[PDB]
């Protein structure tokens, strides 16, 4: 999907952003067209949300005639209070759609007046809050620097949380690999390879499980079964240009692990997982 790649479009404007000023306010047009392309929505408004939940009066940018928010409008307020998209009785503030990120945080509100109603449904209500979600995440870029945890642990926790999310709630698929180097005459290099094969928006860590050996651990948000398995065909043509074309990847010592998230999976799934299948612990990962 262009769902991938409009996070990743996304992203790399914000990682370009000049680094003095604020996410929200510079990339808001963007965001408001990016919920617009998919919601194809007509009149609506971008707002900036405030720490204890109420909007900010004025619209960060605009789509169409847009009129103010007028007041503690029902749909405005039932939004901001349960933290989830709210729209009006079908049988007719069209759709209220919270930007929130994995720590719950409210970062803004996309407030919808005027959408096609052939696409005022659940599906398109879905697709926006799945936006909303992702695109608050990646705004959330700050206060990172006042934990002692490095970048890597910080980003593939949020993006693996996001994950689960995005199972629970909308049963979007994503896949983790443990990679067990088990061969010490091969594994630096084997996991110099599988860094350098890190593919937008894949989020990784360098580990070491209880018995010494790396494992390279990798999530990969928002891909199938399908895919998972496109990763693992490119993975082995990667594996076979740096060592023999004559040699396969287990032969190095590699070991795969694979992890599918789904909805259906018992709760303490991914943990029986992680910890004590790849050896891993809580201190490296959560
Ligand atoms: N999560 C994840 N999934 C992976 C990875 N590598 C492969 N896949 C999955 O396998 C499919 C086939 O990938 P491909 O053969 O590299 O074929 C790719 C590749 O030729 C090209 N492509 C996609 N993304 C990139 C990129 O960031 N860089 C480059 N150079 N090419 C890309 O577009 C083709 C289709 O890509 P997709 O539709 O995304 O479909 C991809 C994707 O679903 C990965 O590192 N992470």
């Amino acid at each position: 999907q262009s769902l991938r790649s409009s996070l990743l479009g996304l992203r790399q404007l914000l990682r370009e952003l000049p680094g003095d000023e604020a996410p929200l306010d510079a990339l808001a047009e963007t965001v408001l067209a990016l919920l617009a392309q998919y919601g194809s929505l007509r009149i609506a408004g971008l707002y900036r949300v405030r720490y204890d939940r109420t909007p900010e009066p004025q619209p960060l940018a605009t789509l169409g005639e847009m009129p103010a928010l007028d007041a503690d409008d029902l749909l405005v307020r039932t939004c901001l209070e349960r933290g989830e998209l709210v729209s009006v009785r079908q049988e007719l503030a069209a759709v209220c759609v919270p930007l929130v990120d994995t720590d719950g945080r409210i970062l803004a509100l996309l407030a919808v007046e005027q959408m096609p109603f052939f696409v005022f449904n659940e599906r398109t209500f879905s697709l926006l809050a799945i936006l909303a979600g992702h695109i608050a995440d990646l705004l959330q870029s700050d206060r990172r620097a006042l934990q002692l945890a490095d970048i890597d642990a910080q980003r593939f926790s949020q993006y693996l949380k996001r994950s689960l999310l995005d199972a629970r709630d909308h049963g979007l698929p994503a896949c983790l690999y443990a990679f067990e180097l088990t061969d010490a005459r091969y594994g630096e290099e084997v996991q110099r390879l599988l860094e350098g094969s890190q593919r937008g928006l894949d989020v990784q860590l360098r580990l070491r499980n209880d018995e010494g050996r790396r494992v390279l651990l990798v999530l990969l948000p928002l891909t199938s079964a399908e895919g998972s398995q496109g990763y693992l065909q490119r993975l082995r043509i990667l594996f076979a240009e740096r060592f023999g074309q004559a040699r396969e990847l287990e032969s190095l010592g590699v070991r795969i692990r694979q992890y599918e998230l789904d909805a259906g999976n018992d709760r303490q799934a991914l943990g029986h997982f992680l910890f004590n299948e790849c050896g891993l612990n809580d201190q490296q990962v959560a």
